[PDB]
């Protein structure tokens, strides 16, 4: 369980999800294999007394942590580990690893959507794993690689902006079947170099379910945060 | 009144108000509404060494705030109603004053205000003495407390054919004291906006975090 939802998706393969949100009485949000045995895969909720959005991530209804800044729009997401800023002495082992970076902003063009996103994940190894990075403090990290455009050994991926369908008057996306209800929250994430390689996609299906497919190179962690940073 | 002046805008609204100037001038905030309903009075005291600015819930006279300039001119303090700690250090915290913005003019603008709880409340900053403060924090680029703001830059208008920004319209007149209060993360969430409508009288509209009092004195801080 907790080596699966680090591993990135097997080449080839879509790793095909569903994301459910209960709102009874913060909300708490779930993923599942959407299968028909639908294994539990990952729970998280925002922290009751922080001052920015905070999700903590599970293998339990802790492997993870979604951070959003003040403005609700740049997030960096991490694995289990220690921050730095909270010791200096802490074992460079323990320190946190990003494994996203999402930063959301309003579109200059019309047709593609009130948001644009962009997303930057650690660059993978000869051997299909993430090279793991692991900032010693503040002054590096995926975000500020984004903001100096530093971005030499990473991967960087957009929304995908819908396109003008050729005879039926509509900026549509083929979501392949994964949604059932039109959202502005709907999307698909892809490298600008290959349009058609869904790497991931997100989709309502009813008022508290989501379907949430990933590829290669992401892993179920990374997927999943990235989703949890949509909701507002 | 006491109480509305000092609160942070509810989330996710725009507080609309009208700043008139009776021209030492007189400054006014009022509630821009169909009744003009009034929030602030200020106005710069004759015999301070430098720009002091007491700031009231009353017109005729209720003393809410002040502005306060360093010895420049080019940097800004607004406190609440407390008292200064240089005048008495046995004096109770709970009455000491608490710094609640700073403004800095290169005009190119940076606002400094405290940072915000868990709750939606102002983390007060309330000093001791004159080794802490905003503008001290913000000069030693400490500022995880605090929340750093700029004027927005304008933009290329094609249709107007000048440099500008969307006011929608709550500016009827060029100038340039007009301004866009911003964070360096989101340019198109307004924090603040100013904008001269006539002779005497400019538009004023504030967002969460700020409170009235901040915006009036950030605004009383842009004449001279
Ligand atoms: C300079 C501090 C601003 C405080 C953060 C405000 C959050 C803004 N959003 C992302 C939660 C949305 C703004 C509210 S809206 O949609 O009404 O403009």
């Amino acid at each position: 369980p907790r080596e699966f939802v680090l591993r990135p998706a097997p080449q080839g393969r879509t790793v095909r999800c569903r994301l459910t949100r209960d709102k009874k009485g913060y909300p708490s949000y779930f993923l599942h294999l959407d299968t028909e045995k639908k294994v539990f895969l990952l729970a998280g909720r925002k922290r009751k007394r922080s001052k920015t959005a905070n999700y903590l991530i599970s293998i339990d209804p802790f492997i993870g942590k979604l951070r959003s800044n003040l403005l609700g729009n740049r997030f960096t997401v991490f694995d289990n580990g220690q921050n730095p800023q909270r010791g200096y002495s802490t074992n460079v082992a323990s320190l946190r690893q990003e494994l996203a970076a999402v930063i959301y902003e309003t579109n200059v063009l019309g047709f593609r959507g009130p948001r644009r996103m962009t997303v930057i994940i650690p660059g993978m190894s000869a051997e299909n794993e993430r090279v793991p990075i692991r900032p010693r403090n503040a002054s590096d990290g995926l975000l500020v690689r984004w903001q100096n455009k530093t971005l030499e050994s990473l991967i960087e991926l957009h929304n995908k902006p819908p396109v003008w369908n050729d005879d039926s008057g509509s900026y549509t996306l083929n979501f392949q079947g994964r949604v059932t209800q039109a959202s502005v929250k709907n999307f698909q994430i892809v490298h600008a170099d290959d349009p058609d390689y869904i790497v991931l996609q997100f989709g309502r299906v009813a008022e508290d379910a989501f379907t949430l497919d990933y590829r290669y190179p992401l892993c179920a962690l990374q997927a999943f945060a990235i989703a949890l940073s949509s909701f507002d």
